[PDB]
């Protein structure tokens, strides 16, 4: 039944917001921004 899909995270740096991984820390610290500040798909604006 429930199998433990392997190959999920090969680095100590992982975003605790969405669930992503990075090879470095700077990439993780900067990535976080995508959350606090970001405009994903949505309605039409100007
Ligand atoms: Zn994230």
């Amino acid at each position: 039944g429930s199998s433990g899909s392997s190959g999920t995270g090969e680095k100590p740096y992982k975003c605790n917001e969405c669930g992503k991984v990075f090879t470095q820390n700077s990439h993780l610290a900067r990535h976080r921004r995508v959350h606090t500040g970001g405009k994903p798909s949505g309605p039409s604006s100007g």
